[PDB]
C-alpha cells in the first residue's frame, strides 16, 4: 500500500528482528517519553533515523479587527501571545535516504 | 423619520436661527477648515454637543486571516501600515443624550 | 476500506458539513490543546461523541530480581515509580453507538 | 584445582589438625546444630572466617515480566511471598582475603 502505517511498520521490524512486535512496539513508543520530557526543558533531542527536535519561540501575533467585504459585518481576530514550538528537521542519513 | 442628512441638518439649524440655509452652511464650513487646520498643526479640538478630535500615530499591523463566524468563510483581514489617523471621541455630553 | 483513518475522517466530515477540510482538522486538533492542558491541571474532559478523560494514579511497582531459567544468569526489573496516568471512559452515546 | 567440597574440607582440616576426618565432621554437624538452634529462636550467630547470621522478614513482591536484555525473550519473575529468610553476610575478615 501506499502508506506504511505505525502499526504497520512494527510487523515489519519485528519479522525482520525476529521480535515480539509487543517489544518493537515498547522500544518506538518509550522514546515519545524521552523526547516530550527533554523538550519541556528545552534540551534538544535527535532520534534515529536522523531527526533533530528542537524548541523555537514563535513570536506574537496582535489581535485584528476587519469587516466581511459582503456585508460588512465586523469580524475580530483574538490575539496569540507568543509560545514556545517544536520543530523538526532531517539529518544527513535522512536527507540522503534516497541515494 | 428617514436619517438627518447634513442638508436636512442645514435646514433645520436654518430654521431654528432663522438664518438662511447658506448662510449656515458658510458657517459650518469655516469650523470644518478650522478643525482640519488645528488637526494638521497636531493640536486637539473640541466641538459641540461634546466630541474631541485628535490625531494619534497608528502602529503597523500584519495581516492575518479571519473567518465569517457563522459560516467558516476565509476573511482576509490585509495588514495595516504605520499611520497618522485622526479619532474622534465621543465626550460625556454625547454618550448621556439618551438618559 | 476497514479503517477510517482520522485524515479519511476529516474529508468525509468536510463533505458532509460543506466545509473546507482545513478548518475541519484544526476545530478537531484543537481538542488536544484543551485536553492536555486540562489534565496537567487535574481537570477532567468530557469531549464528543462523549468520551471523558480523567486521571488516574498508577501504584508503584517495586524493583524485581531473577534468573533466566535455562541459563541461570540474573535478570533485572528496575522499580517503576508511582505516577499519574490518563483514563479514558466511553459514555452513553458512544456505549449506545450501535443501536 | 577443582572446587574444594565439603567433604574435602573435612578431609584437609582432619591433615592440618592431626583429628579423624569423622571426627571433624563430627564437629561440624555439631557446629551446624547450633546455629539452627540459634537462628530459630531469633539469634544471631558470628562463624569464624567472618560470617554472621541473621533471620530477617522478607516483605511480598508481587510478580513482573523480565526480559533476557541480549535477545528480548520475556521471562517471568515470580511473585515473592512474605517470609521469613536465613541472610548470611560477609565480615571484614572474609571481604579482605584477597588484600
Amino acid at each position: 500500500k501506499p502508506t506504511i502505517t505505525k502499526q504497520e511498520l512494527y510487523s515489519l521490524v519485528a519479522a525482520d528482528t525476529q521480535l515480539n512486535k509487543a517489544l518493537i512496539e515498547r522500544i518506538f513508543t518509550s522514546q515519545q517519553k524521552i523526547i516530550q520530557n527533554a523538550l519541556k526543558h528545552n534540551q534538544e533531542v535527535i532520534i534515529p533515523p536522523g531527526i533533530k527536535f528542537t524548541v523555537v519561540t514563535v513570536k506574537a501575533k496582535p489581535a485584528r479587527q476587519g469587516h466581511n467585504p459582503a456585508t460588512g459585518e465586523p469580524i475580530q481576530i483574538k490575539a496569540k501571545p507568543e509560545h514556545k514550538a517544536v520543530k523538526i528537521r532531517a539529518l544527513k542519513p535522512v536527507h540522503d535516504m534516497l541515494n
